[PDB]
């Protein structure tokens, strides 16, 4: 499944609702801990619509828990992100993820 532990305390009241687009940085990690891919490389944050399955279920489930301005790390089983197959040329096959994932606003 997917973890959540909060690194920064978001507002605590503003949680997105199902169909809301998140604005997030995030930075993932595999478990050796090296960063694999991160928005704030590009200094662009990343949009998604909760529950679109636009990302992969341990963000739909793990950013769903949070609330606006509040950053945390989301461990992630295979199962609840890439699975056996991996993404080819960034992500192995069998590999837990962590992210450390911002919710910068809620639109
Ligand atoms: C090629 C690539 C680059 C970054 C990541 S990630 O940071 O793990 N990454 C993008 C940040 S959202 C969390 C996850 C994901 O859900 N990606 C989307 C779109 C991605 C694939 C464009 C998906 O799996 O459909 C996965 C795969």
């Amino acid at each position: 499944g997917v973890q959540v532990e909060t690194i920064s305390p978001g507002d605590g009241r503003t949680f997105p609702k199902r169909g809301q687009t998140c604005v997030v940085h995030y930075t993932g990690m595999l478990e050796d801990g090296k960063k694999f891919d991160s928005s704030r490389d590009r200094n662009k944050p990343f949009k998604f619509m909760l529950g679109k399955q636009e990302v992969i279920r341990g963000w739909e489930e793990g950013v769903a828990q949070m609330s606006v301005g509040q950053r945390a790390k989301l461990t992630i089983s295979p199962d609840y992100a890439y699975g056996a197959t991996g993404h080819p040329g960034i992500i192995p096959p069998h590999a837990t993820l962590v992210f450390d994932v911002e919710l910068l606003k809620l639109e």
